[PDB]
Order: C-alpha cells, then structure tokens, then sequence
C-alpha cells in the first residue's frame, strides 16, 4: 500500500508521568503518526543527598515520553541529536520488526538527525531505548529509555471480551542507576564520559543498583507531583523497566486487570496484589479506585522501594467506605 | 448492610506450616471472621551455626499464621502489641482495600491494641505484613509477615471450571534476612534496635540476603518437622515472599495446578516444574502425589536453597510405581 | 502394561544449539526412547580473556543436549561416568516423577554406569541437571544441566487450538558461572576440585555471577556459530536456566507464541517482547521471521547480556520489507 495516501497526524508529546491525548478506540483508519524527539545529555540530581549524574535522555526526561498509537498505524519518528551533545545515540523500539528494532538505522552523531518509520503490527505496551553498538547498557542505565503503547483499534478488553475503558492514564518509568563507588562506599567524583566509562562498566557488573527511581529521582512522584485520582475513577498505569525486573504494587489497592508482560491480545490477570514486569518489558495495570486517601505505588522489593527510591504516591479524593474497611477500635491502651 | 446482623465466628490460629481448620466450600453465608494476633519481638536462631537475630513476629512465628476466609466475608483482626515489646508496629493486608492495606489505621505502640475490619472482596492468597512509616523493609525482613487466603465461596476450580479439592494444605513462608556483616564477613555482635538500625539499612541496601529460610530457620521443615503426605493425596502448598522473588519447585514432583501470583479468579497454570512468586506476593500450588519417598521443596535458585536455607522436605508414604519410574540397571561398574 | 511389548527407538544426540531429529506429531504409538550420555569433566575457556574453568558436563557440552520425546513415551537413559572423571554425579529430570527426579536412583562414581527409565507424563520443556546430595549448586553451576522436550502427541497448538508447526528448532542453554575472585577482583588460580570447593561455595553465596553465557562461552552463538533462519521461517527457541531467572528477548523481533514457563497444556502468551524464565525452568518461544539481517538474542538484563555474556546472534536471509520498517531520512547533518 502506498503509505503516501494515508492520513498523517503529528503528536505533541508530554513529560511523564502524563501522556499525550489520544483515543482508546480508533476514530480513523490507519494513520502515519509523526513524533519528534530531541536527545538531551544533562546533569540530573537523583536523590535527596544531592547525587548528580550525567543522564542521557530522550526529550529531556527520565523516562522518555510515552508514545501512543493504534495497531497497524505507522510510527514515523524524527530523532534529533543536537551538536550540544557529545555522544552517538540511536533508538530501538521493541514494538518494531527489523534492524534491531530500528537501532541499525538510526545512529546519529551530535549534529545529526534521522527519520525512521515502522508499522506497529502488535498491540501492547513496549519499551524503547537507545542501543549504540558496544555501549548498550551504559546508555540504557543512564536513563535513555521510555515506552510506546500500541492500542488495539477497538480499545482494551477484559478476560471475557468486554470493553475496559480508562478515565486516566499514567506512565511510570522505573530506572536502575549504577553510580560508581569508591572502596569506602562513596559515589566517585567523573570529568568526561570517556573517563567515566570503565568505572561505569565496573559498577554495572556488580548487578546491584545504587538507586532505583520512578520518573527520574527519589520522590519524583510525591508531594506536589503525586499521582491523583478520584474514587470511582478507572486508571491505567503503564510501567516500564528497560533493564531489570520489577514487581509493582499499589499499597491499599490492587491491579484489577493486569497485563504484566504488556501485550493486549492476551487476557489480563485479575485481582493481582503484585505483578512481575521482567527487565526489558513494559506492563500495564487497570484499577478502579474504591477508597480515598494516600496510596503508595511501589516496587515490592521494599528495600528497592523505600531505601533505593522505587516509590511514588497517589492522592485520591472522595468518600470513605466503612463497609470495605474501618477501624472498629482505634489504637489505645 | 448492617454488619451487626451477620454471624460472627472466632478463629483459633495455628503455627505454620499448619493451617487452621476451614471449609473449602462455604457452608454459611457471609460472616465476620474474628482473628487475634499478638506481636512478639524475640530472639531467634536461624541457622545451624547458631546465628541469633532479633526477630519481629506476628503470634511468635516466622512467618505469621495463615488466616483463611471466604470471598466477601469480613476480616476483623484484634492486633495486640504488649508492653514487653519495644517498637511500634501495624499491619498491611494485601487482601484489603484502603488506608495502605490497614497500616494507616493500626499503628500500635507497646501497651496498645487495635481492631481493624475489612471486607475480603477478592479471592486469592495474599501477603500481610507490618509497615510502619519510614521503617517498612526493616520490619518485613525481620520476619513480620504472613499470608491470608480468601477462598472463592464455591472453592477452587481448574482451568475448565471443574472443582479442585485439596486433602491437605500447608503454608510455607519464605524469609530473606539481611544480617549485617563486618568487613571480614562475620555477622556483627547489636545492643538495642536503634543501635542496629543503620547497619540493618546498610545490610538491606546490598540486596543480598545472608539467609533465605522456610518457616523461620535453616532446616525448619526437615526431620521430625518434614511435611507429610500419602500417595494419592491432593495437597495445596501456599507459599509467600513479602519482599523478594522466589521460584518454588517440588523435587521429584510438579505443580499440577499453580496460581503463581495467587489469585483464584484466574485459571491456574498446568504442569509447572517451577513457578515465579514475585516479592510481595503469595502463590499456591496444587499437586497429587504419585510416588512415595523423600521430596525436597525448594527455591530453585539452588544456591538460595542449599547454601542459604530455602529448602524443606516432604516424606510421602505409600506404594512405589515402577511404570512411572524405575532403575533398570542400578549403578555398577 | 508390559513395557517390553513397546517399540524401542535409540536416539543419537547432537551438540547444542542443534537438536536431534524428531517428529512434532507422533507417527507411532508410545515408545521407549533410548538415550545415552557420558559425563565429562573438562577444562573450558569461557570468555575472551581466556578464563578457564573446570566444567562438569553431560556429553561434553554446556548445556547438555536437548532430548526430545512425546507425552507418555518412556525415557530410558544410560548414564555413564568414566573412570577418567573424579567426581560422583547423577541426574534429576524435572519431567519425571519420583526419587528426586531420578537423582536418588542414578548416583554413579567414576567407573560406573546406570540405566534409569521414567514415563514422560507431562508435555512441556523441562530442565534436567546433576544433583549430588550436599553438592547440588556446585555441579549445576559448573555446567551440569540441559533440557528435555516432551511434545504433545499431536504437536504444538496456539491459544485457539490451531496447530503451530516449527520449521527449525534451537536449544539455548544459559549458564551462570561463579568463578571465585580474590580481594582485588581477579579470578583465583585451583589445583583440585576439593581445594576449590570452599571458595566455590563462597563465590556462589554472593549471588552475583561472574559470567552468564549461552552455549558455554561468551560469543558462542556468534560469527560462524550464529543461529540462522530465512524470512518466513517458523522457529522455536527452547531456552533453559537451571539456577537463575532470565528474560529472553529477540532484538528486532518478538515471541509470537511463548510458553515462558514451558508447559504446553497451557495456552501460549502472544506477542511478547521479553519473557521471564524462572531459574529451574525451561521455556519455549515460537517466532516467524519477517525481516532479514542480524538479530541479537539476549537476556534483557542488558548488563548480563553485553557485559557478562548472555547474548547470541541470528543471521536471517531474505527480502527486506520496507512497509514494516524503513529509514525515511538516513542519518545526516
Ligand atoms: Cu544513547
Ligand atoms: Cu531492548
Ligand atoms: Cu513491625
Ligand atoms: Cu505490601
Ligand atoms: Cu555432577
Ligand atoms: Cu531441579
């Protein structure tokens, strides 16, 4: 088919955990969906101690933004590597077929750009990440990863074939960082990326992250940046981990319908407490809130959550249901 | 509905791996099921070397006891923190909805008690654990976790909708401990919980357990405390891990029907050799024994099993079936 | 039934990643399928640096060869431990029922052999491994493991009950090695297995592999030993990990149908990007190639893949499909 006869629609991306507007049920036929991302190498402070790393980002954020299309749309990405960066980058889409997910076709030095097109033939949430030959884990674990959602053309379905429609969607990217340490255990102070490379490799080879964070930093999805919902709202939380297993859990809630390995032709798992998202995968969980208040959303390795950073909050408004839960006798002597 | 019009039934809990008597198919309408647990801080010897830790327990055991109710029963827990303990505790039920699983409503200082009620709206096996704000992984990884089973009102079903009925049930709680080590590798000798806290945090942050045990100690489910069955018996093994992934395996057997992430509205996985239970989850495996003798039940990271403690035994009585397995030629020169 | 009335067929095994010839759909009734394996202890170089270990193998390879039978065949294995070896060995089949998978019946000292028979009552791919009492993880993590495939008698089926037929099959065994290190981080230089045992145990207890490899060495499934396919070919990749979780991914492709925990009575998961195979399990993924070129097949902990060894290649011949993927604008200033 002549792709030039298809509609083109340009998407304007937004910063995670928010997601660009889209339709769950496709209101048009197949389209070429046009995205642009600009790579930015930048310093990021990732914890409360002030630890600063040299992050590698798509569009200035860790994670990169969530892209949303429908099955059998074409994704057309303009990828820009400005001359203010210093490294070679590319992109691998797990949604795509061929050429190492796109990475063999998208190598851009500083001062270069490229445009890749692929057909999104399989529905699901998928990781995307940089993958420069010989340096792959360093770029990924420096923050250069995000996700793409390929919706079925008739939207999401439950285990019986009935529609599932979310009211709100959030994208939680979880990032394992490997900040090199000296013998005494302090994070090393590097002058350039090349001077950092061997100790970055050493640090990665321990297989022990120093930090595991949501949306790029300890505490990023708390306080004024907590996730929000109301009682009765249907929320989809897309969660990705490009390099290491995670096990999300909504403290005080559930995943009512979960695609733990993210692929919508499969029926969802029901009523999950915790789900395993393997490293290199995106998953999605659908929940209808039933109680107001604060919820924590965590990796349920609780050390990873509360000591290394993999914890966010929901603030949920509405009525308390004392049938579902109540304090019969409040704490007392 | 006025909960005061419902029947009340008091459960008397038992020490894992045994489980309090219950009905698989509910013989009454919904009930308020009353449980009591008393928190006990105590010294426990956890390995053959004599390593002694300061454990934090529900009802004196690691894991805490298995609670069993039916879907849409109400769980009413009296939680007691006697004045002989020194820390603040609470409880989070993954089965419950709201208030951080109950933790926001159940904070008890030494000398206090509380009573929580929640509706068990989802069937499955679920973790429960202590979760005091700011100290969550320390309490969990000190042993303060167990599980609750919410049975469907019409009992368990196979992948085709046919009944599955167990003859025996066991609860295996798997505990990762993080005993702080000095530089030379020996376990440190602490005077109070507050003096221990920073090195406990340091130890946890390595993400490398020093011990991984069933029922609270190396060897706990061996010898005179081996699990038992007879050929032809249907056994359900509930397995929980509140903090870290595990992968159970019955050496010489299978999981004929497994809910690896523990939720009974989902069809079970058939004929599993090994299953992944993510950290923060309870799972359940159903097996009908076909051969007598000794079986080992392990985490099939065999280092975790045989070097760090995550191994128990079954002793199974009955007839040997030489059609299913035989030695044709015994070892010989 | 009198097993002596059944046909006997002798299989001649082949070196992984290749697989002995077999039929997907059984062309005979149940058979006794006769296998022989000879244990070989040997030095193996496992990385590009020249690190040499004392490996323990079935039939001279890491992994041991893939055995293939049909459901309700009998597997009859002659296991030979020649007098040129120095250790006691045995075998545990996860496909088998009873006697610790066979291990209690197959203990062979150097200079001994044995013959075990078992009925393959459950379809799926399964691990087999050595398991000598008290030394289990050392033998497994020295390479003494492989897999067995028990096909349904009417071959593989999709999630709807329709046939799935592969054109090619490969067996990828993934091996975690724990080469002891000195304080400075270099691999130690041992004189005998007994002198090595305590530092092997120490190394294993770190839970941090020094090497994670496919087919026995870094790079083993690259270059002249890359896996091969053509566009349009249906390929089954069987992947096992006897001791530690892995998460396979085909870079530039998918698992169209995946049995992540390897058991064919279950419907496959569709359209997977990455799948979790728990330690102690074999899994299988079915893919139809749609694009030519080089693909990498990896554990998608990318550190494990690209820094520790868990990466292979496919070389795929055929036509490029520019509808599925194209470079619209090649990299340029
Ligand atoms: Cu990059
Ligand atoms: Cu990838
Ligand atoms: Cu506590
Ligand atoms: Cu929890
Ligand atoms: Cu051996
Ligand atoms: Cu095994």
């Amino acid at each position: 088919v002549d792709i030039s006869t298809l509609p083109r629609v340009k998407v304007d991306l937004v910063k995670p955990p928010f997601v660009h507007a889209h339709d769950q049920v496709a209101k048009t036929g197949p389209r070429v969906v046009e995205f642009t991302m600009t790579i930015e190498e930048k310093k990021l402070v990732i914890d409360r101690e002030g630890t600063e790393i040299h992050a590698m980002t798509f569009n200035g954020s860790v994670p990169g933004p969530l892209m949303v299309v429908h099955e059998n749309d074409y994704v057309e990405l303009r990828l820009i590597n400005p001359d203010t960066n210093t490294l070679l980058h590319n992109i691998d889409f797990h949604a795509a077929t061929g050429a190492l997910g796109g990475g063999a076709l998208t190598q851009v030095n500083p001062g270069e750009e490229t445009t890749l097109r692929f057909k999104a033939t399989k529905p699901g949430v998928f990781v995307y990440h940089c993958a420069p030959e010989g340096m792959v884990p360093w770029h990924v674990t420096s923050g250069m990863n995000g996700a793409i959602m390929v919706l079925p053309r008739d939207g999401l379905k439950d285990e019986k074939g009935q529609p599932l429609t979310y009211d709100k969607i959030y994208y939680v990217g979880e990032q394992d960082f490997y900040v090199p340490k000296d013998e005494a255990g302090n994070y090393k102070k590097y002058e350039t990326p090349g001077e950092a490379y061997e100790d970055a490799v050493k640090a990665m080879r321990t297989l022990t992250p120093t930090h595991i964070v949501f949306n790029g930093a300890v505490g990023a999805l708390t306080g004024d940046h907590a996730l929000t919902a109301a009682v009765g709202e249907r929320v989809l939380v897309v969660h990705s981990q490009a390099n290491r297993d995670t096990r999300p859990h909504l403290i005080g809630g559930h995943g009512d319908y979960v695609w733990a390995t993210g692929k919508f032709r499969n029926p969802p798992d029901l009523d999950q407490e915790t789900w395993l998202i393997p490293g290199g995968t995106a998953g999605a969980a659908f929940y209808t809130f039933r109680q107001p208040g604060v919820y924590a959303y965590v990796n349920h390795n609780l050390i990873e959550a509360f000591e290394l950073g993999a914890a966010g909050h929901f603030k949920v408004t509405g009525e308390w249901n004392d049938d579902l839960m109540t304090s019969v006798v409040k704490p007392a002597s």
